[PDB]
């Protein structure tokens, strides 16, 4: 009890020193809060990642099935990033991009920097000379397994196809992450569900994010959107392994006010009184689509809301 609680201190600040910050955790521990960071749009999610948001001057990775939310939830980084004076690109290899639907979620897409590159390489290319800019807070890289090899592209089947692209990920992010450190910009890497150069994305990453649907929601017979739910299953900045669930509409996105409802309750500062929503005496609405709409209306008291759980928590 006495002399092992030293033992075990040393024991983790050797690995602490040796290693980095967030080497070892309790997952009881709380996070050290960083200066700034990227809300993701739900404070559901941002509680979830610890530090409120995602990370600086890190590499994240977003996967799922195809549309389970990860672009969705990239997006809304981008936005927030942007919202506070940031700059933001989007390295696109997929060509699925809505930029009516990105608008609608927040972004400035006027401003968004955008790159539809010819092969994998320059791909991570084009990536590492704006991360070597200092001037994005962001970048998108939709996604990982479109980031095909110029030999593949070009015909050639000398290699065979095996570990080339897995290699050229794994070359790309040693020389990365150094980059990103300096400059304070976030990588997001979005990647599928079945990818090619994981196994060196899923060690560089700081944050991993496992997204997918759950249920449909809608107003009768027809489809809203649906309730999102996101797994962190790496989380190098503070306990890992913490899970969220929050509202994707289409053409709207997620819900911020729907989060701040359901984090409300969970945190006692919204009552219910069956079906009622309470906020310090006065009433939000009766079921969630009237508190929801409620927090629309009134954006006040919502900032109030989300500023009160932040407080409550040590988040922000």
């Amino acid at each position: 009890t006495p002399d092992r609680e030293k033992a075990l201190e040393l024991a983790v600040a050797q690995i602490e020193k040796s290693y980095g910050k967030g080497s070892v955790m309790r997952l009881g521990d709380e996070a050290r809060q960083p200066i700034s960071v990227i809300p993701t749009g739900s404070i559901a999610l941002d509680v979830a990642l610890g530090i409120g948001g995602l990370p600086r001057g890190r590499v994240i990775e977003i996967y799922g099935p195809e549309s389970s939310g990860k672009t969705t939830v990239a997006l809304h980084a981008v936005a927030n990033a942007q919202a506070a004076g940031g700059v933001a690109a989007f390295i696109d290899a997929e060509h699925a991009l809505d930029p009516d639907y990105a608008k609608k979620l927040g972004v400035d897409t006027d401003s968004l920097l955008v790159s539809q590159p010819d092969t994998g390489e320059q791909a991570l290319e084009i990536a590492d000379m704006l991360i070597r800019s200092g001037a994005l807070d962001i970048v998108v890289i939709d996604s990982v397994a479109a980031l095909v090899p110029r030999a593949e592209l070009e015909g050639e089947m000398g290699d065979s196809h095996v570990g080339l692209q897995a290699r050229l990920m794994s070359q790309a992010l040693r020389k990365m992450t150094g980059a990103l450190n300096n400059s304070g910009t976030t990588a997001i890497f979005i990647n599928q569900l079945r990818t090619t150069g994981g196994k060196a994305l899923k060690f560089y990453a700081s944050v991993r994010m496992d997204v997918r649907r759950v249920e449909t929601l809608k107003d009768g017979t027809n489809a809203v959107g649906n309730r999102t739910r996101v797994k962190v299953v790496k989380n190098k900045c503070s306990p890992p392994f913490k899970q969220a669930e929050f509202d994707i509409l289409y053409g709207k996105g997620i819900s911020r006010e729907g989060s701040l409802i359901d984090m409300g309750v969970d945190q006692g500062l919204i009552r219910k009184s069956g079906a009622w929503f309470t906020y310090e005496g006065e009433q939000l609405g009766q079921g969630k689509e009237n508190a929801r709409n409620f927090l629309v209306e009134n954006a006040d008291v919502a900032d109030e809301i989300e500023k009160k759980i932040k407080e409550k928590l040590g988040i922000g």
